[PDB]
Parts: structure tokens; C-alpha cells; sequence
RNA sequence: UUUUUU
């Protein structure tokens, strides 16, 4: 387990082999850490979310984040580390007739509202590529609090494109963008995923360690298996994303009308998006259906700040908002947060 | 809607 592994390698009071190789891994993994961020990578995942449960399983109770360990990170950069190794190979061996994965080039639209945002916020960023957007992102540690930088590395999260498996056979371009790699496939984990084990296959006919057949490589096939493996893969997260919405709601229910101060992170036309960390969930609130006469709100564009008669709301505020499910149809059920006038 | 373990 990682709180056991990090207290092996942490302390060096126990000493047997295995906790030797992992310190030794742990060394070679600070060296990769310099070397990381040197090359381009971002790892700035989207805020995560775990259910600590109660007596019985089916019922959760509380809602924690886990903080990672540098383990993770470790393992994490050596599994890279595996992934280019092979991915270098199967282009020297089988560049026409492989799988590989992408990540496209994003338009700088979508990087031009982060860029607003960080100007109405104390940062400019360079939207030229991943090199400088993550060098003048890393640099905007604020001291009046770094979940400010926490809530832009999430807002730059939200701002990327979808990856893919592509055949190369079919069509060619193999850059990815975000890993900031030439090429990149998937190998370590061939148990929960098809295209490793199609890696495997091809890996073990690749040096002729094992026979390979006229239908593995084929290339209108294989370009058909990446789309639907592509199909298969996009659908999954929606199924995880609403199993956690769902039990999240389950949660809620049981907690009656419970309140939080939470963080506004999106803008709305006529409604504001906001983050609560102590649940550590997304939740928007609508200004335009149940609200006054169209003269309290007033928006901007620039700067997408909504102003009442009252005080023009901004981004990155802590608010005053509120937990309250709906069941005005039995399907959807939705979770609404505020009321103001 | 990258990314690594489930």
C-alpha cells in the first residue's frame, strides 16, 4: 500500500532489500522529477473526489480528497517512461501498421478566455504552446492564497482537447500535445484495456518472439478497432461521472439542507458555475429563471462579470451558497444551490 | 474531453 511504502521509504530505520530498491527507485524518480517538468509535461488533473463509507457499504458518509504521495508521482513517471521506450519501438518496427494515441492541437480560443481571466487575475500567460503556458503557470504562486493558483491549474484542466487512439495506417499525424512527446501509446496495463493488449500482440511479433497473422495487420480493420475503441472509451467516463453524480446525490439527500462557502470558477451569460472543496464538487446556478426584471443583471465580455443593483460578482470569490436537490421530475434529479433578489 | 494506479 502507498501509506506503508512511503513510511518504508521515508524512514530509514527499516532496512530489507526491497525498501533498499525503492529508495533507490525514489532517487531515480527525483532525477525524473527535474527532468519532468523540463520536458513540457503538465500534470494538473481535475479535482477529484472519494466516498468514506459508513457501517454498511451501499450507504456512504463522508466525502474526502486524498493529497498524493510522491509514490504515485514515481510510478506515474516511470510508466512514461515505458510508454515512449515502446512507443520509439513500434515506429522503428511497425510504423505503418500500429496503434498509437494523440492528443490534437488546440485552438488558442480556448486558451484566450483562461487569458482573460488571468488578466483580470494577477498573471499574464503565453499561449503560444505547453512549454511557455506551463512555465508562466507554474510561476503564479500568489501569496494571499494558492488555492487561487489551484483554481486556475483546474480552470486550465477544463481547457484541452479530447485524446484519441488513431490507426497510422489509415491516416497519419502521430504529435501529442499534451505529454509534450513526438509519439505516445499505451502498454502497462493490459488487463482493463484492449489496446494494450493489442500493443502486446504486436510488441511480441514485432521482435519475433511470437507469430503474428495477415489479420493483425491489416490496416482498415485496425482502423475500425481504434474507433471503437475510441467509441468505448469516451462513454465510460460519462457512466463513472453519472455514477458519481448519482451517489453524490444519495449523499445529499441524507444530509438534509447543509450549506458551504464555495469558489466561483465559470461565468455564465446569466448564470455563475462554482466549486465546493469540502465535497469537492462542480454546481452552477441559473440568474435567469427565477430571477427579477432583466435590469439587475447587467454582463460584460471582456471581463465576464455579472453586475446586480447590489455588487458586481467576479471570478475566484468566495460566495454565499447553499445544497438543495430537486425532484420536480422524477428523472434528473438535480441539484440546485441559491436564491438572491 | 489530457495523465498514472484501481
Amino acid at each position: 500500500t502507498y501509506a506503508e511504502a512511503q513510511l518504508r521509504i521515508d524512514s530509514a530505520n527499516m532496512n530489507d532489500d526491497i525498501t533498499t530498491s525503492l529508495r533507490g527507485l525514489n532517487k531515480l524518480a527525483k532525477i525524473l522529477k527535474k527532468r519532468r517538468i523540463e520536458k513540457g509535461a503538465l500534470t494538473l488533473s481535475s479535482p477529484e473526489v472519494r466516498f468514506h463509507m459508513d457501517s454498511e457499504t451501499h450507504d456512504p458518509i463522508d466525502l474526502q480528497t486524498k493529497e498524493l504521495r510522491e509514490t504515485n508521482s514515481m510510478v506515474e513517471e516511470f510508466m512514461l517512461l515505458a510508454n515512449i521506450s515502446v512507443a520509439k519501438k513500434i515506429h522503428e518496427e511497425f510504423s505503418e501498421h500500429a496503434l498509437l494515441r494523440k492528443h490534437p492541437a488546440p485552438p488558442p480560443s480556448n486558451y484566450e478566455i483562461l487569458v482573460k481571466a488571468a488578466r483580470s487575475r494577477n498573471l499574464e500567460i503565453k499561449t503560444d504552446t505547453a512549454k511557455s503556458l506551463a512555465e508562466s503557470l507554474d510561476q503564479a504562486e500568489s501569496p494571499t492564497f494558492p488555492y487561487l493558483n489551484t483554481l486556475l491549474r483546474i480552470l486550465a484542466t477544463r481547457c484541452m482537447m479530447q485524446a484519441v487512439y488513431f490507426c497510422s495506417g489509415m491516416d497519419n499525424d502521430f504529435h501529442h500535445y499534451g505529454l509534450a512527446s513526438p509519439i505516445y501509446t499505451h502498454f502497462t496495463s493490459p488487463i482493463r484495456r484492449y489496446a494494450d493488449v493489442i500493443v502486446h500482440r504486436l510488441l511480441a511479433v514485432a521482435i519475433g518472439a511470437d507469430c503474428t497473422y495477415p489479420e493483425l495487420t491489416d490496416k482498415h480493420k485496425l482502423a475500425d478497432i481504434c474507433k471503437n475503441l475510441n467509441f468505448r472509451h469516451k462513454m465510460a467516463q460519462y457512466a463513472q461521472r453519472a455514477s458519481v453524480a448519482f451517489h453524490t446525490q444519495l449523499f445529499f439527500k441524507s444530509k438534509g439542507i447543509v450549506s458551504e462557502e464555495a469558489y466561483i470558477l465559470f461565468v455564465r451569460k446569466n448564470a455563475i458555475v462554482v466549486l465546493i472543496p469540502k465535497y469537492g464538487l462542480e454546481g452552477t446556478v441559473f440568474f435567469e429563471e427565477k430571477d427579477k426584471p432583466n435590469p439587475q443583471l447587467i454582463y460584460d465580455d471582456e471581463i465576464p462579470s455579472l453586475k446586480i443593483e447590489d455588487t458586481v460578482f467576479h471570478v475566484f470569490d468566495k460566495v454565499k451558497v447553499k445544497i438543495m436537490l430537486d425532484s420536480s421530475n422524477l428523472q434528473h434529479q438535480k441539484i440546485r444551490m441559491s436564491l438572491v433578489e
